[PDB]
């Protein structure tokens, strides 16, 4: 390749390629207008059809980061703006593009986006479809600056679909808002997740990733063997280890030279991966990741025979005990795909922490025997905490089920705050609306993903305004100790109730013309606050005062003031 940005032109095809580049100077000047983002790119469209047309043209032959480093210093005000990533471009071509990753905000102080009227945005779509979707692009990707540009290109993507077709129907907001709420939740759901892998390196380190792909990958390819899925993952290590850094163009061909690998072997991987190695190069790499699972061999045997039945057990698993205890979360996970990740690899250290102990001392078969027998507990313990919430979000509701969370988990932490105790209650209720119409075998993996993900939302918050003792301690445990931690919290005995404020249970008659989702977190505050004044009331004294208030806001719908002022009082008991 004479030319490396001739290639990507002729690769990725113009569309792709000006987005793409657009994502890239979005991610590092992030404080820089839509209009001199704009001129950025088509000066860099315009300079690569020139190596399109004349490979050996003039700065052709530059590498693709020598000539995004040099346009990135042609900005004029790089100096008064950006501050010390200006100093860094007296550096040399290798250690310019490494600074530039170092003086990346993952956090910038940029105002909150507010979606606009549905007419209002049907018509930018219209009146100038290009410059409305790339703004979609600009603003996400200078807010979210490690976002994987091809993903944000994919979301992208379906951001007209939703465009096209609601901007044409009877009532337009009917459905385009549903679909960008779904896409605007999604989008922010694979940002976080995409940032808590990255952490799971620097403080867990490489064994725990290893040991979470071994699973991932084994339920994902169950008809392939262990050679094939430690090959995928080191590969698919080494990929987020680069991707995490922060380097685009490392963590781009990274991906496409692993997406290479498991295309040209698919006979060895599995059989669903069969469409996707026809997509594009740009979706290839995606689609991977979100593969259906393969149906596993018909006739596996039972993994007693090759780690119970058998004394090179002991011996095999000194002589590499980490490759012995791969091969045990391999067939494990391949034969389980119902599973969570995290489950098989609660289910890996017991056997872990049996062997040490157990095979290094007396009889080693007469130890080990009942080591199956210490999975029961632990596989049982989330299926029944599934099928507790699922069959209570069926008889209740999404709004029921979250009020009925809202209390539970207010009395179990009633230090954390209003607002953090009512959009973490919200978000877990929707996990049921989610994935409690799944079966049993999709229900687990789907609520480790969505609960990992609010999990980690609520710690963030806590993280930067800690407040709780409980709640430190079960987000600074391991990735296999926090959801277990979290459910072993119970209502704290040691708690002194907060003092009534009346002016907090005061409401106001603004709430009957408030929407119905606003009226939800007015309705749900007050459920908090009550639960914190006096935690020691009992569930049927707290559904006479929830019945007496929804009749409340129905018969005084400026009467809140007189028959609410009964309510308060009434409630006293
Ligand atoms: C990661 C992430 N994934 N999704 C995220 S937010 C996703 C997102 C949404 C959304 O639905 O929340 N958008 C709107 O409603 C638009 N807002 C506008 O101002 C469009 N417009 C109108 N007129 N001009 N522009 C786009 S901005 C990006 S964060
Ligand atoms: C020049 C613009 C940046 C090039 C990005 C290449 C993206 C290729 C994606 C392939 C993949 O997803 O594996
Ligand atoms: C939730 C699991 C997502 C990742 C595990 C499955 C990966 C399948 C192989 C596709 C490789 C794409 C590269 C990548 O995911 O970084
Ligand atoms: C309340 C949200 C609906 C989901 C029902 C509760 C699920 C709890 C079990 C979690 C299973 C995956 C987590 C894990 O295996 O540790």
């Amino acid at each position: 390749h004479k030319s490396e940005v001739a290639h990507r032109f002729k690769d990725l095809g113009e569309e792709n390629f000006k987005a793409l580049v657009l994502i890239a100077f979005a991610q590092y000047l992030q404080q820089c207008p839509f209009e001199d983002h704009v001129k950025l790119v088509n000066e860099v469209t315009e300079f690569a059809k020139t190596c399109v047309a004349d490979e050996s043209a003039e700065n052709c032959d530059k590498s693709l980061h020598t000539l995004f480093g040099d346009k990135l210093c042609t900005v004029a005000t790089l100096r008064e703006t950006y501050g010390e990533m200006a100093d860094c471009c007296a550096k040399q071509e290798p250690e310019r593009n490494e600074c530039f990753l170092q003086h990346k905000d993952d956090n910038p102080n940029l105002p909150r986006l507010v979606r606009p009227e549905v007419d209002v945005m049907c018509t930018a779509f219209h009146d100038n479809e290009e410059t409305f979707l790339k703004k979609y692009l600009y603003e996400i990707a200078r807010r979210h600056p490690y976002f994987y540009a091809p993903e944000l290109l994919f979301f992208a993507k379906r951001y007209k679909a939703a465009f096209t077709e609601c901007c044409q129907a009877a009532d337009k907001a009917a459905c385009l808002l549903p679909k960008l709420d779904e896409l605007r939740d999604e989008g922010k759901a694979s940002s976080a997740k995409q940032r808590l892998k990255c952490a799971s390196l620097q403080k867990f380190g490489e064994r725990a990733f290893k040991a979470w792909a071994v699973a991932r990958l084994s339920q994902r390819f169950p008809k392939a063997e262990f050679a094939e899925v430690s090959k995928l993952v080191t590969d698919l290590t080494k990929v987020h280890t680069e991707c995490c850094h922060g380097d685009l163009l490392e963590c781009a061909d990274d991906r496409a030279d692993l997406a290479k690998y498991i295309c040209e072997n698919q006979d060895s991987i599995s059989s669903k991966l069969k469409e996707c190695c026809e997509k594009p190069l740009l979706e290839k790499s995606h689609c991977i990741a979100e593969v259906e699972n393969d149906e596993m061999p018909a006739d596996l045997p039972s993994l007693a025979a090759d780690f119970v039945e058998s004394k090179d057990v002991c011996k095999n698993y000194a002589e590499a005990k980490d490759v012995f205890l791969g091969m045990f979360l391999y067939e494990y996970a391949r034969r389980h795909p119902d599973y969570s990740v995290v489950l098989l690899l609660r289910l890996a250290k017991t056997y872990e922490t049996t062997l040490e102990k157990c095979c290094a001392a007396a009889d080693p078969h007469e130890c080990y025997a009942k080591v199956f027998d210490e999975f029961k507990p632990l596989v049982e313990e989330p299926q029944n905490l599934i099928k507790q919430n699922c069959e209570l979000f069926e008889q209740l509701g999404e709004y029921k089920f979250q009020n009925a969370l809202l209390v539970r988990y207010t009395k179990k932490v009633p230090q954390v705050s209003t607002p953090t105790l009512v959009e973490v209650s919200r978000n877990l209720g929707k996990v049921g609306s989610k994935c409690c119409k799944h079966p049993e075998a999709k229900r687990m993996p789907c609520a480790e993903d969505y609960l990992s993900v609010v999990l980690n939302q609520l710690c963030v918050l806590h993280e930067k305004t800690p407040v709780s003792d409980r709640v430190t301690k079960c987000c600074t445990e391991s990735l296999v100790n926090r959801r277990p931690c979290f459910s072993a919290l119970e209502v704290d005995e040691t708690y002194v109730p907060k003092e009534f404020n009346a002016e907090t249970f005061t409401f106001h008659a603004d709430i009957c013309t408030l929407s119905e989702k606003e009226r939800q977190i007015k309705k749900q505050t007050a459920l908090v606050e009550l639960v914190k004044h006096k935690p020691k009331a009992t569930k049927e004294q707290l559904k006479a005062v929830m019945d007496d208030f929804a009749a409340f806001v129905e018969k005084c719908c400026t009467c809140f003031a007189e028959e609410g002022k009964k309510l308060v009082a009434a409630s006293q008991a």
